[PDB]
């Protein structure tokens, strides 16, 4: 077990890590094992004086607060986004750009960004007058909740991984993490992208030059959003598993809607689904525009990511056997 797990974890710096195999091999602890590997590799325990027992205790706690029964928004997704961010952070164009604290912020934000996800959308929560939507005034409901939980868990026994940061570091990290996780609200996508394009238009290189907090945080926001929307850029055997999981989750929401006598939301009706066509639409309207812009920012570092993305689009287009794609996109990715 241990040797096989270690062998898989050798790919932690690679796009296309076998994250589902890691989940199986670790006894459903992919987030804990991947985070621990990354913190060791980046020397973050030493830099920030994080006790190893504290790190593991926090990670296990965090991982426990992802719902294993939610098909997509679970601990495997969190582990995937962490690992993807870890790879993006090492892209040559960004070499030496970010401080260790910024790195820690991006990785921690990735780890917590979907914690305690119930497997239904912000719009479902709002439309049902849910407790969470009442608590958060309909505004980035889940994302505010993920932050609140991810930070609160630091307060459990032997969980405060930031205990040896300075006051200023802790404040800065908290501000960056909030900014990053709030940017994972899918409704902010079009604004984030528009703003990234504008950044790319005026970029300075020596390797990217980022002079101010605003530019740095913008890049980290987009980096983690790209990681969150990275599934179609992965090896096809991985991508297809992510598709199958998100559709299962969506169809479960639709089943809840049906039981409540609600109109079934776009993409959530197992009786009227077009999985392949819907992925093509996702790539054409959302994922390709985003990744083409990231690739411009880090040119030429992300070329292989784009090539894969285009191959995968073709595969889905080729296996096709409306209002829905269009309605889903409008309701999901616009403010
Ligand atoms: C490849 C797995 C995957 C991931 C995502 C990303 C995503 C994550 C979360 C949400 C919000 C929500 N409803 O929970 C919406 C989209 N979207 C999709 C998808 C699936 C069908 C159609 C479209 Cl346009 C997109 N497919
Ligand atoms: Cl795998
Ligand atoms: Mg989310
Ligand atoms: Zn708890
Ligand atoms: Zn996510």
């Amino acid at each position: 077990q241990e040797d096989v797990l270690a062998k898989e974890l050798e790919d932690v710096n690679k796009w296309g890590l076998h994250v589902f195999r890691i989940a199986e091999l670790s006894g459903n602890r992919p987030l804990t094992v991947i985070m621990h590997t990354i913190f060791q590799e980046r020397d973050l325990l030493k830099t920030f004086k994080i006790p190893v027992d504290t790190l593991i205790t926090y990670l296990m706690t965090l991982e426990d607060h992802y719902h294993a029964d939610v098909a997509y928004h679970n601990n495997i997704h969190a582990a995937d986004v962490v690992q993807s961010t870890h790879v993006l952070l090492s892209t040559p164009a960004l070499e030496a750009v970010f401080t260790d604290l910024e790195i820690l912020a991006a990785i921690f934000a990735s780890a917590i960004h979907d914690v305690d996800h119930p497997g239904v959308s912000n719009q479902f929560l709002i439309n049902t007058n849910s407790e969470l939507a009442l608590m958060y005034n309909d505004s980035s409901v889940l994302e505010n909740h993920h932050l609140a939980v991810g930070f609160k868990l630091l307060q459990e026994e032997n969980c405060d991984i930031f205990q040896n940061l300075t006051k200023k570091q802790r404040q800065s990290l908290r501000k960056m993490v909030i900014d990053i996780v709030l940017a994972t609200d899918m409704s902010k996508h079009m604004n984030l992208l528009a703003d990234l394009k504008t950044m790319v238009e005026t970029k300075k290189v020596t390797v990217l030059l980022l002079d101010n907090y605003s530019d740095r945080i913008q890049v980290l926001q987009n980096m983690v959003h790209c990681a969150d929307l990275s599934n179609p850029t992965k090896p096809l055997q991985l991508y297809r598993q992510w598709t199958d999981r998100i559709m299962e989750e969506f169809f479960r929401q639709g089943d809840r809607e049906r039981e409540r006598g609600m109109e079934i939301s776009p993409m959530c009706d197992k009786h009227n689904a077009s999985v392949e066509k819907s992925q093509v639409g996702f790539i054409d309207y959302i994922v390709h525009p985003l990744w083409e812009t990231w690739a411009d920012l880090v040119h030429p570092d992300a070329q292989d990511i784009l090539d894969t993305l285009e191959d995968n689009r073709e595969w889905y287009q080729s296996t096709i056997p409306g209002n829905q794609v269009s309605e889903f996109i409008s309701n999901t990715f616009l403010d």
